[PDB]
């Protein structure tokens, strides 16, 4: 049952843990254990080796997004002077579906490669909890009572078990799925309603949008005004516009009280305010929680935040000495890209004897909505209450190739938030074609502390989108401590 | 015919001429006149009021480009499941040109609207030519006999009419076109021949390629051993392979000789070697020269470089006081954002006594060729001359969706060159899709002076191409003292 002691067990296979099992393995010749609950994607535990990101995350929805674009190239191409029998135009989700899995699959056994070949690096399969400080026991199942594959003797425990779906306690939600189940459909669905204001719902309704059967419909519902929290005003307002005009309603103020059947099988959706809506399929994104469940953390007294996440400092220490907590399990920003960035800080600073701390500020990220979102830093809500001067440079247009492609509603938005006092960039915020590709630099010039004068002095790449971030050069409004006006009071 | 002074006289209503106009007269309250020999894009002189980029350069071949990418993206959308009756699938080369019009006509249009509605901002039709110092002659054409429109008394006057297709003289010379043409063909080609290594002949061999009727073929033709000189050696390459996978023949080492009529219309050229190949279309795309032969520089004697460019310091001044030259005729860095800037600049220093001047230097650019190239900063052979240790920081992956897609081919490459010593990104060198739009923000780095460093500790978005300059720590290779090697001593 026992084993040789490892410098550091790591429980979850995914973003995080990967980078810090592998960091100390090879850049510091550490012994380590990973643990995850399978070697492949999908049901029934969904994530598996390679994590969310990998398995039922930012990977296969990235390829099913750019499928679901290609309803816009098709239609588009025509004011370009592409013909086509537009009769004959069917998308086949199966085999999107195949096509996703087959390279899914890919990397799964890419990763179990990495562990075959990297001396130091042992992979077990199995349900990671902890026994007691310097124990983590691994399970055939999330059972507790379940039997023992072994016990793992840790100097070091890592934390990263990543999160999982919320599903609200409403009547019916069994007839309800998550994301995890909508990348397993076997049919996509002609009508179906997503659940939440958040970048998995918008993005999940683009995608059902394209592949959806003749006679479909995709609403979208949230329980307040604006979808997208968190964003650019102007980017949720113009998002939601444009979602709307490539045929998704979107409900706000809306919120499902209860679930049933049909007698066909398909779905009644009854909201709190009374309205209806018939749909084949209801998925839930409401929001993801903290996966601490299984971990058995009251054997060893790690706390919890009172949002459910394992506590942690800016370092990723827990309450208990050598017990560490990153990414998801964390509760605070949700991405792949920053669990990368926590493991490798956490193994520099365990390992490497130099403390060093992720950067939670400035991070670029992105939604792959269609059309996509990229920002980094602040919105001018959150910067007009910490500064005291505020400036926002706005610029909004349609693109003139979409004049001619008959998408006239596909308006670029950009927007630059500043400080000023000094003109240090807050936050960039863009909405259209190329919006993540374009922020991923403007990530690196935040960290610079990039004035707006070192943008508008750079020379602009025509014709492109992002040179519209060096063309601007006046304010378009104030924040002046916290109070919004077109120009500055002498 | 004289008439009340101008502060400023532009020769040349593009890229540069109009944003020295606009600012002259708007910022600095100043009385402009701004000449072109046309008031809306295509033949006969093709440039008109917008500038070459406008007209018959950057904006329509965006578009075209963009057109031309759909044959891709049909294609690729079969791996993602899109199912049509490819057999009914054709490229309609008429509507993408009458659309491409309607849209520079509109632009057109807008810049009638601009000198209409600014005081002190005047445009005048005609071929602009120096008589004297202060004085710029408007005649009805290029030919110095033709009629006096009007002379225009100028205090200061901006040398700004751009460039011009270089062609060679060869036999047959009048059976080719240049980019100018390939604007207007009334059908697209079922062969062509686009002659020149550079971005002009890549970016159109893509357009034709994309709509070119059955059976059709596009050959590209170049004289020395690769394609797209002063650009990134492995992008080169790679951009090489990427366009013979989508079926576009490179001709390396290879030059025409002549070129003779057949008697169906269509053109026989004779390489240098004694290779023949009959085509539809010859585009020759080997140069662009700065646009100086009618100006009648010697009537004032402003001074020419060797290679023919107007000669200017780093703020654009003549050896003549008040004579100011801007943009392509200066034969620097052929680009509109350089000569908006050099315009700005330029209007600065002379109206705003704040002398302000262009770098040169760090300055971002693209080409829109399938799959686009986005560069910024210098090429490490640049590089290793003028620094004793140089890094290159490399990466180069075939991208998920493209194993799917079926384009398997479409590795998307990324090249950091950096100053070893200190870390500083001395250049960024992008193949794939995306590139020029990742690009831009880059340059912004590199005005802030960037170490490598900078890129590999900022946080990726995901999934993205982009996300790959923030994942390169350790150099692939390095030159000490100009010489490649893959450690250092
Ligand atoms: C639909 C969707 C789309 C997304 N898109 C993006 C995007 O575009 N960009 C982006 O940056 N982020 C995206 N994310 C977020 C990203 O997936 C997460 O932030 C990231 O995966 C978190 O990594 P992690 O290391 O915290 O945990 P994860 O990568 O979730 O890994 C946790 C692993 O632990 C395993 N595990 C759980 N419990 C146990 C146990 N008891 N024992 C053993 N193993 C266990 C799981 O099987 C899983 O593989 C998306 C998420 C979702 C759901
Ligand atoms: C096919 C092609 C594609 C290109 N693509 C790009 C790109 O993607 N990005 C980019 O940055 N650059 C591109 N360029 C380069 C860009 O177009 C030029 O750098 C830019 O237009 C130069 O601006 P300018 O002010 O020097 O002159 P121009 O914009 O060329 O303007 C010169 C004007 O002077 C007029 N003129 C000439 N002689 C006289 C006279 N005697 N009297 C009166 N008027 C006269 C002409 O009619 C013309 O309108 C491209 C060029 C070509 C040919
Ligand atoms: C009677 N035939 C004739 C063909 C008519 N069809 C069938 N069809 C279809 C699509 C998927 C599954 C089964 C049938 C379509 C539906 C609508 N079009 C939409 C094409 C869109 C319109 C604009 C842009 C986006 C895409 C572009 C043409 C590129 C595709 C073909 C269509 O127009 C078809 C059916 O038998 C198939 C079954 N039908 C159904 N379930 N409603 C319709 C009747
Ligand atoms: C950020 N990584 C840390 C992860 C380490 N490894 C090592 N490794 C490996 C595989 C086989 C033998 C030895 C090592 C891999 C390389 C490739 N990955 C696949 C990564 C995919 C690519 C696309 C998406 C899914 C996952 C994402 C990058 C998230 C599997 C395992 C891997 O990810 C740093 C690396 O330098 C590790 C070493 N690398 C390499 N040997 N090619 C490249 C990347
Ligand atoms: C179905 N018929 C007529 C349609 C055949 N045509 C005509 N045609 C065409 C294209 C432009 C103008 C005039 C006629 C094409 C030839 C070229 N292909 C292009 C294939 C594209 C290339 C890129 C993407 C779209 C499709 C993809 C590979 C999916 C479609 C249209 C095509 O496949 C075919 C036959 O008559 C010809 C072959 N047959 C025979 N030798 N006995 C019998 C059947
Ligand atoms: C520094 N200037 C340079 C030249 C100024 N003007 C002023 N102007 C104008 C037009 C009518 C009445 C008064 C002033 C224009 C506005 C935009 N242009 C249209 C040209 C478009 C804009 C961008 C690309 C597509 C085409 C390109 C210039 C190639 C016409 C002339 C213009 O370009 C830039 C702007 O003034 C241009 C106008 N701007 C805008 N409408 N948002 C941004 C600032």
């Amino acid at each position: 049952h026992m084993s040789k002691a490892f410098d550091l067990v790591v429980i979850g296979a995914g973003s995080g843990g990967l980078e810090a099992g592998w960091n100390a393995a090879t850049l510091y010749g550490k012994r380590v254990a990973v643990v995850d609950v399978q070697t492949s994607h999908g049901p029934p535990f969904y994530a598996a080796l390679g994590g969310t990101c990998v398995n039922v995350g930012c990977v296969p929805k990235k390829l099913m997004v750019t499928g679901a674009q290609y309803m816009d190239h098709l239609r588009e191409s025509a004011g370009f002077g592409w013909e086509f029998d537009g009769s004959s135009v069917k998308a086949n989700w199966k085999k999107l579906i195949a096509a996703k899995n087959e390279a899914v699959l890919d990397i799964n056994k890419s990763y179990e490669g990495m562990f075959n070949d990297t001396e130091g690096l042992d992979f077990f399969l199995g349900w990671g909890s902890l026994e007691s400080k310097n124990v983590v026991v691994v399970r055939e199942t999330a059972d507790p009572k379940s039997a023992v594959k072994e016990r793992l003797q840790a100097d070091h425990i890592l934390l990263a078990t990543g999160s999982w779906p919320q599903m609200p306690a409403i009547p019916g939600i069994e007839h309800c799925i998550s994301s995890n189940e909508a990348f397993y459909l076997p049919e996509p669905p002609r009508r179906v309603l997503t659940v939440g204001g958040g970048f998995i719902s918008v993005e999940f309704a683009g995608i059902f949008n394209a592949y959806k059967p003749p006679g479909g419909k995709v609403t979208l519902c949230y329980r307040n005004n604006l979808i997208l929290r968190g964003f650019d005003e102007t980017i949720r307002e113009e998002v939601t516009k444009q979602l709307t005009a490539n045929g998704i309603e979107i409900m706000t103020n809306e919120n499902p009280a209860k679930v049933s059947l049909n007698t066909d099988g398909s779905k009644h959706v009854t909201f709190e305010s009374g309205k209806t809506l018939d749909v084949d399929v209801v998925m839930m994104a409401i929001g993801r929680i903290p996966r601490t469940n299984d971990l058995q953390l009251g054997n060893v007294g790690v706390k919890l935040t009172p949002k459910g996440g394992v506590q942690v400092d800016e370092f990723s220490r827990t309450n208990v000495p050598n017990i560490y907590a990153i990414g998801d399990i964390t509760d605070r920003l949700m991405l792949t890209p920053v669990a990368i960035n926590e493991g490798a800080a956490l193994v520099d600073t365990v390992f490497g004897n130099k403390p060093r701390k992720t950067d939670h500020t400035r991070v670029a990220s992105a939604v792959f909505s269609i059309p996509p979102i990229g920002t980094c830093g602040l919105i001018e809500e959150v910067a007009a209450k910490e500064f005291e001067k505020v400036a926002v440079y706005m610029s909004s247009f349609t693109p003139l190739m979409h004049n001619i492609s008959g998408s006239k509603y596909k308006k670029f938005v950009a927007k630059i938030v500043t400080n000023h006092s000094d003109g240090t960039v807050l936050g960039v915020h863009l909405l259209g074609d190329g919006a993540p590709e374009i922020i991923q630099a403007v990530g690196v010039c935040l960290r610079l502390n990039a004035k707006i004068s070192d943008f508008y002095n750079t020379i602009g790449v025509h014709p492109t989108s992002a040179e519209e971030l060096c063309s601007m050069r006046t304010p378009s409004y104030y924040y002046v401590k916290g109070e919004k006006m077109e120009k500055l009071p002498d």
